[PDB]
Protein backbone atom coordinates (compact mmCIF):
# COMPACT_ATOMS: atom_id res chain seq x y z
CA UNK A 1 0.00 0.00 0.00
CA UNK A 2 1.52 3.24 -0.69
CA UNK A 3 -0.25 6.96 0.43
CA UNK A 4 0.78 10.55 0.28
CA UNK A 5 -0.42 12.28 3.00
CA UNK A 6 -1.73 15.88 2.55
CA UNK A 7 -2.23 18.46 5.43
CA UNK A 8 -4.58 20.77 3.55
CA UNK A 9 -6.44 23.83 4.74
CA UNK A 10 -9.26 22.70 2.52
CA UNK A 11 -10.20 19.74 0.05
CA UNK A 12 -13.20 19.03 -2.33
CA UNK A 13 -13.91 16.45 -5.12
CA UNK A 14 -16.72 15.59 -7.64
CA UNK A 15 -16.92 12.41 -9.53
CA UNK A 16 -17.01 12.56 -13.40
CA UNK A 17 -17.09 9.91 -15.60
CA UNK A 18 -17.13 6.05 -14.06
CA UNK A 19 -13.70 4.91 -14.62
CA UNK A 20 -14.47 1.38 -14.15
CA UNK A 21 -17.33 -0.48 -15.59
CA UNK A 22 -19.38 -0.54 -12.80
CA UNK A 23 -18.13 1.89 -9.98
CA UNK A 24 -19.19 0.10 -6.96
CA UNK A 25 -19.22 3.40 -5.17
CA UNK A 26 -21.96 5.80 -5.95
CA UNK A 27 -21.29 8.85 -7.58
CA UNK A 28 -20.99 12.56 -5.37
CA UNK A 29 -19.18 15.46 -3.99
CA UNK A 30 -17.84 16.47 -0.73
CA UNK A 31 -16.12 19.38 0.49
CA UNK A 32 -13.99 19.95 3.61
CA UNK A 33 -12.09 22.26 5.99
CA UNK A 34 -8.80 21.37 7.26
CA UNK A 35 -8.15 17.75 7.31
CA UNK A 36 -5.55 15.29 6.19
CA UNK A 37 -5.95 13.84 2.84
CA UNK A 38 -4.60 10.51 2.56
CA UNK A 39 -4.19 9.16 -1.23
CA UNK A 40 -4.23 6.03 -1.10
CA UNK A 41 -2.74 3.39 -3.72
CA UNK A 42 -3.85 -0.67 -2.71
CA UNK A 43 -0.80 -2.81 -4.20
CA UNK A 44 -0.94 -6.62 -4.84
CA UNK A 45 0.46 -7.27 -1.71
CA UNK A 46 -1.74 -5.40 0.76
CA UNK A 47 -3.75 -7.78 3.14
CA UNK A 48 -5.76 -6.90 6.50
CA UNK A 49 -2.15 -6.87 8.49
CA UNK A 50 -1.27 -3.60 5.82
CA UNK A 51 -4.46 -2.12 6.51
CA UNK A 52 -4.07 -2.24 10.54
CA UNK A 53 -1.00 -0.77 10.43
CA UNK A 54 -1.97 1.84 7.62
CA UNK A 55 -4.68 2.58 10.04
CA UNK A 56 -2.67 3.21 13.22
CA UNK A 57 0.38 5.07 11.03
CA UNK A 58 -2.76 7.81 10.01
CA UNK A 59 -3.75 8.05 13.32
CA UNK A 60 -0.56 8.55 14.95
CA UNK A 61 0.00 11.21 12.14
CA UNK A 62 -3.30 12.91 12.73
CA UNK A 63 -2.90 13.12 16.10
CA UNK A 64 0.76 14.81 15.18
CA UNK A 65 -1.31 17.57 13.53
CA UNK A 66 -3.93 18.12 15.60
CA UNK A 67 -6.05 17.16 12.61
CA UNK A 68 -9.60 16.01 13.40
CA UNK A 69 -10.68 14.97 9.75
CA UNK A 70 -9.43 12.69 7.60
CA UNK A 71 -10.35 11.81 4.22
CA UNK A 72 -9.74 8.68 2.67
CA UNK A 73 -8.90 9.20 -1.46
CA UNK A 74 -8.39 6.07 -3.52
CA UNK A 75 -5.41 7.25 -5.88
CA UNK A 76 -4.44 4.70 -9.04
CA UNK A 77 -1.29 6.56 -9.19
CA UNK A 78 1.22 6.10 -6.56
CA UNK A 79 2.66 2.67 -7.65
CA UNK A 80 3.33 0.81 -10.24
CA UNK A 81 2.29 -2.69 -8.29
CA UNK A 82 -1.26 -2.36 -7.89
CA UNK A 83 -4.32 -4.31 -6.47
CA UNK A 84 -7.11 -5.26 -9.24
CA UNK A 85 -10.04 -2.98 -8.76
CA UNK A 86 -12.10 -5.34 -6.95
CA UNK A 87 -9.34 -6.19 -4.15
CA UNK A 88 -8.68 -2.75 -3.79
CA UNK A 89 -12.37 -1.36 -2.99
CA UNK A 90 -12.40 -4.08 -0.47
CA UNK A 91 -8.81 -3.03 1.29
CA UNK A 92 -9.91 0.65 1.36
CA UNK A 93 -13.69 -0.45 3.14
CA UNK A 94 -11.34 -2.05 5.79
CA UNK A 95 -9.23 0.64 5.64
CA UNK A 96 -11.81 3.30 6.81
CA UNK A 97 -13.21 0.53 9.20
CA UNK A 98 -9.45 0.02 10.63
CA UNK A 99 -9.38 3.78 11.17
CA UNK A 100 -12.66 4.43 12.63
CA UNK A 101 -11.36 1.90 15.93
CA UNK A 102 -7.91 4.36 16.02
CA UNK A 103 -8.70 7.77 15.00
CA UNK A 104 -11.27 9.74 17.05
CA UNK A 105 -12.53 12.31 14.17
CA UNK A 106 -14.45 11.80 10.99
CA UNK A 107 -13.41 9.68 8.68
CA UNK A 108 -14.47 9.91 5.11
CA UNK A 109 -14.29 7.53 2.27
CA UNK A 110 -14.13 9.27 -1.09
CA UNK A 111 -16.10 7.09 -3.68
CA UNK A 112 -14.00 3.98 -5.38
CA UNK A 113 -13.87 3.55 -9.67
CA UNK A 114 -14.40 7.23 -10.84
CA UNK A 115 -12.76 9.68 -12.81
CA UNK A 116 -12.47 12.86 -10.10
CA UNK A 117 -12.14 16.40 -10.28
CA UNK A 118 -10.38 17.96 -6.97
CA UNK A 119 -9.32 20.61 -5.42
CA UNK A 120 -6.88 20.78 -2.44
CA UNK A 121 -5.37 23.76 -0.85
CA UNK A 122 -1.96 22.02 1.04
CA UNK A 123 -0.28 23.27 3.85
CA UNK A 124 2.95 24.66 4.08
CA UNK A 125 4.42 23.58 6.93
CA UNK A 126 7.39 21.07 7.04
CA UNK A 127 4.93 17.82 8.02
CA UNK A 128 2.35 18.98 5.78
CA UNK A 129 3.41 16.45 2.55
CA UNK A 130 4.49 12.96 3.20
CA UNK A 131 4.55 9.53 1.75
CA UNK A 132 4.07 6.08 3.40
CA UNK A 133 4.25 2.76 2.62
CA UNK A 134 2.73 -0.71 4.49
CA UNK A 135 3.28 -4.18 3.40
CA UNK A 136 2.49 -7.23 5.18
CA UNK B 1 12.82 9.56 -12.59
CA UNK B 2 9.21 9.30 -11.40
CA UNK B 3 6.44 12.05 -12.38
CA UNK B 4 3.10 12.56 -11.99
CA UNK B 5 0.95 14.62 -14.67
CA UNK B 6 -1.93 16.59 -13.72
CA UNK B 7 -3.83 18.43 -15.74
CA UNK B 8 -5.14 21.77 -14.14
CA UNK B 9 -7.58 24.66 -14.51
CA UNK B 10 -5.57 26.51 -12.23
CA UNK B 11 -1.82 26.37 -9.77
CA UNK B 12 -0.30 28.36 -7.73
CA UNK B 13 2.85 27.33 -5.32
CA UNK B 14 4.58 29.29 -2.16
CA UNK B 15 7.64 28.25 -0.96
CA UNK B 16 7.42 28.61 3.02
CA UNK B 17 10.68 27.27 5.14
CA UNK B 18 13.71 26.11 3.50
CA UNK B 19 13.70 22.10 3.48
CA UNK B 20 17.48 22.12 2.54
CA UNK B 21 20.15 23.89 4.52
CA UNK B 22 20.80 26.52 1.72
CA UNK B 23 18.35 26.21 -0.98
CA UNK B 24 20.08 26.39 -4.06
CA UNK B 25 17.09 28.21 -5.64
CA UNK B 26 15.53 31.53 -4.03
CA UNK B 27 12.18 32.05 -2.20
CA UNK B 28 9.46 32.46 -4.64
CA UNK B 29 5.41 32.38 -5.81
CA UNK B 30 3.45 31.88 -8.93
CA UNK B 31 -0.01 31.04 -9.75
CA UNK B 32 -1.27 29.68 -13.59
CA UNK B 33 -3.92 28.98 -15.57
CA UNK B 34 -4.59 26.20 -17.29
CA UNK B 35 -1.30 23.67 -17.29
CA UNK B 36 0.33 20.56 -17.09
CA UNK B 37 1.51 20.20 -13.63
CA UNK B 38 4.54 17.48 -13.55
CA UNK B 39 5.29 16.49 -10.18
CA UNK B 40 8.84 15.19 -10.37
CA UNK B 41 10.80 13.14 -8.15
CA UNK B 42 14.33 12.84 -9.32
CA UNK B 43 15.89 8.83 -8.61
CA UNK B 44 18.98 8.00 -8.11
CA UNK B 45 19.64 5.76 -11.75
CA UNK B 46 18.56 9.58 -13.49
CA UNK B 47 21.41 10.65 -16.02
CA UNK B 48 20.62 12.58 -19.20
CA UNK B 49 18.89 9.87 -20.88
CA UNK B 50 16.38 9.71 -18.71
CA UNK B 51 15.95 13.84 -18.54
CA UNK B 52 15.49 13.30 -22.48
CA UNK B 53 12.77 10.60 -22.31
CA UNK B 54 10.99 12.43 -19.62
CA UNK B 55 11.25 16.41 -21.74
CA UNK B 56 9.95 14.07 -24.59
CA UNK B 57 7.09 12.68 -23.22
CA UNK B 58 6.17 15.80 -21.58
CA UNK B 59 6.03 17.48 -24.86
CA UNK B 60 4.15 14.73 -26.12
CA UNK B 61 1.30 14.06 -23.29
CA UNK B 62 1.13 18.24 -23.17
CA UNK B 63 0.46 18.10 -27.16
CA UNK B 64 -2.25 15.73 -26.74
CA UNK B 65 -4.18 17.57 -23.65
CA UNK B 66 -3.79 20.94 -26.06
CA UNK B 67 -1.96 22.22 -23.01
CA UNK B 68 0.46 25.68 -23.42
CA UNK B 69 1.68 25.83 -20.42
CA UNK B 70 3.93 23.18 -17.71
CA UNK B 71 4.83 23.00 -14.21
CA UNK B 72 7.91 21.46 -13.63
CA UNK B 73 7.20 20.79 -9.69
CA UNK B 74 9.55 19.09 -7.52
CA UNK B 75 8.53 16.60 -5.39
CA UNK B 76 10.47 14.67 -2.63
CA UNK B 77 7.76 11.98 -2.30
CA UNK B 78 6.58 10.16 -5.37
CA UNK B 79 9.52 7.11 -4.89
CA UNK B 80 11.76 5.87 -2.77
CA UNK B 81 14.60 5.69 -4.51
CA UNK B 82 15.39 9.30 -4.40
CA UNK B 83 18.57 11.15 -5.86
CA UNK B 84 20.41 13.15 -3.91
CA UNK B 85 19.45 16.98 -3.25
CA UNK B 86 22.41 18.40 -5.75
CA UNK B 87 21.45 15.59 -8.15
CA UNK B 88 17.97 16.51 -8.26
CA UNK B 89 18.28 19.89 -8.83
CA UNK B 90 21.16 19.26 -11.52
CA UNK B 91 18.84 16.98 -13.46
CA UNK B 92 15.62 19.00 -13.02
CA UNK B 93 17.88 21.95 -14.43
CA UNK B 94 18.45 19.74 -17.22
CA UNK B 95 14.97 18.96 -17.72
CA UNK B 96 13.41 22.02 -18.15
CA UNK B 97 16.21 22.97 -20.81
CA UNK B 98 15.40 19.65 -22.23
CA UNK B 99 11.87 20.46 -22.16
CA UNK B 100 12.24 23.82 -24.11
CA UNK B 101 13.52 21.88 -26.71
CA UNK B 102 10.43 19.58 -27.40
CA UNK B 103 7.64 21.81 -26.00
CA UNK B 104 6.40 25.52 -27.44
CA UNK B 105 4.58 26.85 -24.89
CA UNK B 106 5.09 28.16 -21.51
CA UNK B 107 7.79 26.18 -18.57
CA UNK B 108 8.01 27.18 -15.55
CA UNK B 109 10.28 25.27 -12.90
CA UNK B 110 9.55 26.06 -9.68
CA UNK B 111 12.47 26.65 -6.66
CA UNK B 112 14.38 23.44 -5.54
CA UNK B 113 14.68 22.96 -2.22
CA UNK B 114 11.46 24.76 -0.39
CA UNK B 115 8.78 23.31 1.56
CA UNK B 116 5.62 24.55 -0.45
CA UNK B 117 2.02 25.63 0.00
CA UNK B 118 -0.17 24.50 -2.75
CA UNK B 119 -3.35 24.59 -4.43
CA UNK B 120 -4.79 23.13 -7.84
CA UNK B 121 -7.63 22.35 -9.26
CA UNK B 122 -7.34 19.31 -11.37
CA UNK B 123 -9.32 18.47 -14.12
CA UNK B 124 -11.73 15.26 -14.06
CA UNK B 125 -10.96 14.39 -17.38
CA UNK B 126 -9.53 10.97 -18.14
CA UNK B 127 -6.41 11.60 -19.39
CA UNK B 128 -6.39 14.68 -16.13
CA UNK B 129 -3.84 12.35 -14.41
CA UNK B 130 -1.58 10.04 -14.81
CA UNK B 131 2.20 8.81 -13.51
CA UNK B 132 5.70 8.14 -15.42
CA UNK B 133 8.30 6.44 -14.79
CA UNK B 134 11.93 7.15 -17.18
CA UNK B 135 15.32 5.37 -16.24
CA UNK B 136 18.42 4.32 -18.23
N1 LIG C 1 -5.17 -0.15 -6.76
C1 LIG C 1 -5.98 0.89 -6.64
N2 LIG C 1 -5.89 1.65 -5.52
C2 LIG C 1 -6.66 2.69 -5.30
N3 LIG C 1 -7.63 3.06 -6.14
C3 LIG C 1 -7.81 2.32 -7.26
C4 LIG C 1 -6.99 1.23 -7.54
N4 LIG C 1 -7.42 0.72 -8.70
C5 LIG C 1 -8.44 1.45 -9.17
N5 LIG C 1 -8.69 2.44 -8.29
C6 LIG C 1 -9.80 3.40 -8.38
O1 LIG C 1 -10.35 3.28 -9.69
C7 LIG C 1 -10.15 4.55 -10.37
C8 LIG C 1 -9.55 4.40 -11.77
O2 LIG C 1 -8.22 3.85 -11.77
C9 LIG C 1 -9.24 5.38 -9.44
N6 LIG C 1 -9.57 6.79 -9.55
C10 LIG C 1 -8.62 7.70 -9.39
O3 LIG C 1 -7.34 7.39 -9.09
C11 LIG C 1 -9.01 9.17 -9.52
N7 LIG C 1 -8.46 9.91 -8.34
C12 LIG C 1 -8.55 9.67 -10.92
O4 LIG C 1 -9.22 10.92 -11.26
C13 LIG C 1 -9.64 4.86 -8.08
O5 LIG C 1 -10.96 5.33 -7.70
N1 LIG D 1 15.03 13.66 -5.33
C1 LIG D 1 14.34 14.79 -5.31
N2 LIG D 1 13.53 15.07 -6.35
C2 LIG D 1 12.82 16.17 -6.44
N3 LIG D 1 12.88 17.14 -5.50
C3 LIG D 1 13.71 16.94 -4.45
C4 LIG D 1 14.44 15.77 -4.32
N4 LIG D 1 15.15 15.88 -3.18
C5 LIG D 1 14.86 17.05 -2.58
N5 LIG D 1 13.97 17.70 -3.36
C6 LIG D 1 13.48 19.07 -3.11
O1 LIG D 1 13.87 19.43 -1.79
C7 LIG D 1 12.66 19.63 -1.00
C8 LIG D 1 12.67 18.89 0.33
O2 LIG D 1 12.70 17.45 0.20
C9 LIG D 1 11.51 19.15 -1.91
N6 LIG D 1 10.32 19.95 -1.66
C10 LIG D 1 9.12 19.40 -1.79
O3 LIG D 1 8.93 18.13 -2.20
C11 LIG D 1 7.89 20.27 -1.51
N7 LIG D 1 6.94 20.13 -2.65
C12 LIG D 1 7.35 19.89 -0.10
O4 LIG D 1 6.45 20.93 0.39
C13 LIG D 1 12.05 19.47 -3.29
O5 LIG D 1 12.06 20.90 -3.54
MG1 LIG E 1 -21.75 15.23 -9.52
MG1 LIG F 1 6.83 34.27 -0.17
Amino acid sequence: MRLLYLHADRFEYKTVKPALKNPPDPPGEASFGEALVVFTTVEDGDGPQTVMYAASDIASHSSRLKVTTVILYPYAHLSSRLAKPMAAHKRLIELEGALRTKFPGHVHRAPFGWYMSFSIACKGHPLAELSRSFTE
